[PDB]
């Protein structure tokens, strides 16, 4: 409350920290259906479907220009990406099982880093 803190922890390496992250989640095989994004005039549904489409490029940008007021709202939309997958795509597909082991990925790195 009002001059009653807990103590500061520190977040000065965390925008450096979420761009190594990204840059592993990048270069992982599996994460060619998520390096940009959906292309709406040619995939039917995806428009009206996705309210909040969202890729690895898209987060990059943001990252990069300071769209990430804190590393919460990054991994938001790290986790949108794959919440859309499995909203589109059936579980028994390629991209299915691409978003359900990116997730695992994602999840582990996040925890290792930060918890």
């Amino acid at each position: 409350s009002m001059s009653v803190k807990k103590p500061k922890r520190d977040d000065s390496k965390d925008l450096a920290l979420c761009s190594m992250i990204l840059t592993e989640m990048e270069t992982h095989e599996d994460a060619w259906p998520f390096l940009l994004p959906v292309n709406l005039k040619l995939v039917p549904g995806y428009k009206k479907v996705i309210k909040k489409p969202m890729d690895f490029s898209t987060i990059r940008e943001k990252l990069s220009s300071g769209q990430y007021p804190n590393l919460e709202t990054f991994a938001l939309d790290v986790r949108l990406v794959f919440d859309n997958c499995e909203t589109f795509n059936e579980d028994d597909s390629d991209i299915g099982r691409a978003g359900h082991n990116m997730r695992k990925y994602f999840e582990k790195k996040w925890t290792d880093t930060f918890k």
